[PDB]
């Protein structure tokens, strides 16, 4: 016979625990085991157990199969979440240690060491348990579809209908839940406050947020009114991927010289500052068609509970002094004396103030829907789930992808409902809401491309990543230095198990999972351009380069949208994403009064601070970038990537600091400690 001892690490997560029966089947080389109980004690969470068994001696160990009994009938939550296993066998001169890191339903089967590719050389009852790990996937993980123009996500009507691998923790569903009930209330409470109020000024909005733990107060509450800052928040604001570097005035958008002259600086024309570079542009076309709550259809000449939209083009400057100035506005996409051009030297101030709050509806409505929900949350999802259905637990790139695939499917179940559902948040605080906004995702779903993911491409694309033409982008500096350290661990790791690209070509679950997501994940369905997804990996650093870009999406980008909500959307004037009346046809009407009663109302703009509450808390048990400490790794070579990484995160941050120290505004939504793994809200 032999003695196995065995240490058992249950996971420290709320309901990690269990009072099942269980017991443990030990397979090796000589033969296995009978199933061998692990009676004595307890299993609460974060607990470390020992046990001692003897039964036949399987010489040198090859696999282990937990199994629950499930509870008997006072069993409150018989699922286990177990962490590692770590055996040690009377009759073998080794450690046997088995990375779990999942939830223990019935039946669990672990393997000892070293992640591994599936043509790694291994037992031959150990591909074939892999091999019957992955079709219990393909049940358990099955695509569904909001329409033929959506990324794929998870089949699921519910949260609680999700495998638990992919749920929320407790800890997070509580924060969740805990952020929807504390709106309800700080919305009643303000709404009780402020009941009777006239409201007749700007800064009466500044009492929706007061009521508020937001984390401080929106930092452009003070300066939003300031063309400085109305420039500045398109560098570093919640929507910072839209500007590009104008080269030549679209034909639709005729600004002259005449137009801005007042606002250049340095002592050139408009003709001359566009070929130094200093000359930006946003284009909101997509827009166009949109339909909005109660009716609207926008048109490229704009319009023939009642909301509205626009596709405006913006002109920026970047002055003597290095900062961003917004110097032209045209409402929408068809030129003309109905649809004319705005500048700072408006000769009645109000319609210059009201093209910015035209402006800012539409980027509202374009960053919440495309930049975010659908560019983060829905694309990416249909990674984490092909990642599930096709990479083998005992996967290094599953290793590598579990902690930034965690949250996607959770939220975005939840979403589906509660988000974009019928008489959802959207319905209640986008002038898209009540429908138009899937058709709005639906248009530009058909656009996106994989390679719009890739940072520095992106921005080099755009025509934005010269610092000297472009100062004070810290979007851009932070990205790109977070981008590369990524990049870095990313390629270590893979160097680490793939030894060549032939290693590549021969890994078919690396394979399976990338055409998974080209088949059925980012369709080319009728009317859609390519979306850049490859059917097949050839490469190792073809590998790295779209690993990389999930990865920092994921994480990275989402944080940069997302978490930026607060300061861009706390005070509503700042960026309304709501207004209700049309555009004006001709210069001079606008009023102070016009215009509050175009923008949002009371409620509208509360409805937008509470959403915008929910989608930024931070859960108590939130992991940030790099914090890997709920990971699968046993490699050494792969531990000591995940050391170098950290330590570079560390400068990084250090470095980032150090940099906000000197700014009037520091930017810090790509700090690394405030960076989640995960996009998991
Ligand atoms: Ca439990
Ligand atoms: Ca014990
Ligand atoms: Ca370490
Ligand atoms: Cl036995
Ligand atoms: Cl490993
Ligand atoms: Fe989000």
């Amino acid at each position: 016979h032999a003695i196995y001892n065995v240490e058992v690490e249950t996971g420290d997560r709320e309901h990690a625990g269990t009072d099942a029966t269980i017991t443990i089947r030990i397979t090796g080389a000589k033969g296995r085991t009978d199933y061998l109980k692990l009676d004595k004690g307890s299993f609460e969470a974060g607990s470390k157990e020992q046990y001692t068994v003897q039964g036949f001696d399987v010489g040198d160990i090859q696999l282990i199969e937990l199994h629950s009994d499930g509870g008997g009938y006072w069993s409150g939550d018989p699922d286990w979440f177990v962490n590692r296993v770590i055996i040690i066998s009377s009759t073998q001169d080794r450690v046997y240690s088995f990375p779990c890191f999942r939830w223990v339903i019935k039946d669990m089967v672990l393997f000892p060491g070293e992640a591994t590719l599936p043509f790694n050389e291994v037992p031959a009852i150990v591909s074939e348990q892999r091999q019957k790990e992955l079709e219990q996937r393909k049940l358990t993980y099955q695509w569904d579809y909001v329409s033929d123009d959506m990324p794929g996500n998870i089949k699921a009507k519910t949260h609680d209908d999700l495998p638990r691998d992919v749920q929320f923790t407790d800890e997070k569903s509580r924060s969740y839940q805990e952020s929807r009930k504390a709106a309800l209330v700080n919305l009643g409470i303000g709404s009780l406050f402020t009941m009777f109020e006239n409201w007749d000024s700007y800064d009466d909005y500044h009492i929706l947020y007061r009521n508020w733990i937001l984390g401080g107060t929106p930092n452009m509450a003070d300066r939003w009114h300031e063309d400085r800052w109305f420039g500045y928040q398109f560098l570093n604001g919640a929507n910072p991927v839209i500007l590009t570097r104008c080269d030549a005035l679209p034909s639709n958008f005729p600004v002259t010289n005449e137009h801005v002259n007042a606002s250049l600086d340095r002592g050139k024309n408009l003709d001359e500052e566009i070929k130094d570079g200093h000359i930006y542009i946003v284009d909101f076309k997509v827009l166009v068609g949109a339909k909005s709550y109660g009716g609207p259809v926008l048109e490229d000449i704009g319009y023939k509970d009642i909301r509205y939209c626009a596709a405006p083009l913006a002109l920026f400057y970047v002055n003597k002094l290095g900062h961003l100035m917004p110097i032209a506005i045209q409402i929408n996409q068809e030129p003309g004396p109905e649809n004319p051009i705005w500048t700072p030297h408006e000769e009645n101030e109000h319609d210059w103030m009201m093209a910015k709050f035209w402006l800012g509806v539409a980027e509202s409505n374009f960053h919440q829907l495309n930049t975010h929900l659908l560019r983060t949350h829905l694309t990416t999802e249909s990674f984490a789930l092909s990642t599930w259905r096709n990479l083998a637990s005992a996967h290094p790139i599953f290793k590598l992808l579990q902690p930034h695939i965690y949250g996607v499917l959770a939220i975005d179940t939840i979403g589906r409902k509660e988000l974009i559902g019928s008489g959802g948040i959207v319905d209640q605080s986008l002038s898209l809401g009540g429908g138009g906004h899937v058709t709005f995702m639906e248009k530009c779903f058909k656009e996106v491309n994989l390679q719009d993911y890739h940072l520095p491409n992106a921005l080099k694309k755009r025509g934005v990543d010269d610092p000297s033409k472009l100062p004070g982008f810290y979007y851009r500096d932070d990205g790109l230095a977070l981008w590369e350290a990524i990049e870095t661990f990313i390629g270590e790791i893979i160097a680490i198990f793939y030894k060549n690209d032939d290693d590549v070509k021969r890994d078919n679950e690396i394979q399976s999972w990338i055409y998974d997501v080209h088949k059925n994940g980012w369709r080319v369905n009728p009317g859609h351009q390519d979306h850049g997804v490859p059917a097949s990996f050839e490469s190792r650093e073809q590998l790295k380069e779209v690993l990389t870009s999930l990865v920092f999406t994921f994480s990275c980008q989402h944080a940069a949208v997302n978490f930026s909500q607060k300061d861009h959307y706390g005070f509503t004037p700042n960026a309304p994403a709501i207004l209700r009346h049309p555009p004006p046809k001709k210069k001079g009407e606008a009023t102070l009064q016009s215009i509050l009663s175009t923008l949002p109302s009371k409620s509208q703009a509360a409805k937008a601070i509470a959403t915008v509450y929910i989608l930024t808390k931070f859960s108590e048990d939130e992991r940030y970038l790099g914090n890997y400490s709920a990971t699968a790794w046993e490699d050494k070579d792969a531990l000591d990537a995940i050391n170098r990484f950290q330590d570079k995160l560390e400068d990084i941050s250090k470095k980032i600091k150090q940099r906000n120290e000197n700014l009037e505004v520091p930017y810090i939504y790509l700090l690394p400690e405030r960076i989640p793994n995960g996009t998991a809200i």
